[PDB]
């Protein structure tokens, strides 16, 4: 029986005693970001997606190439919430490396229509997808 799922994603702050957590953002589907060439990245924060297969959080383009498997090891760093997708597809051109997808929630309590995974920098050389969301549940309203 799977019910057993904890996939939490939630930092708590002991001075505030305040709980950073991700749970309204997460979705099975995700969010599915189109990419300027005509590919459509299935994402979903903290958990597998539903075009992916079962245990792969984030699939790039039709061919699914996992850009990172279901993690849900939301680190609180410098006022920020990062996600890591690690672990996706091998690098055929680099061995060792794989696609990963480096979330990084920016505490924007400003936020405006930047509330979606905005794909600040793409690096092909260590697979390395860098997207910014600005949400104000990476603040802490005290």
């Amino acid at each position: 029986m799977k019910s057993n799922e904890h996939d939490d994603c939630q930092v708590t702050n002991p001075s505030t005693g305040h709980l950073f957590d991700l749970s309204s953002l997460s979705g099975r589907a995700g969010f599915t970001a189109a990419y300027a060439k005509g590919w459509g990245v299935y994402m979903s924060i903290c958990g597998e997606n539903e075009n992916c297969p079962p245990g792969v959080g984030a699939c790039f383009g039709q061919t699914r190439i996992s850009v990172g498997k279901a993690n849900k090891r939301l680190r609180y760093v410098d006022q920020v919430l990062q996600l890591v997708y690690k672990d996706g597809s091998p690098c055929p051109s680099k061995s060792g490396l794989s696609y990963k997808s480096v979330i990084s929630f920016v505490c924007r309590p400003e936020a405006g229509p930047t509330n979606r995974p905005m794909l600040i920098s793409l690096d092909k050389q260590t697979c390395t997808l860098f997207f910014s969301w600005h949400t104000p549940l990476a603040c802490e309203l005290a």
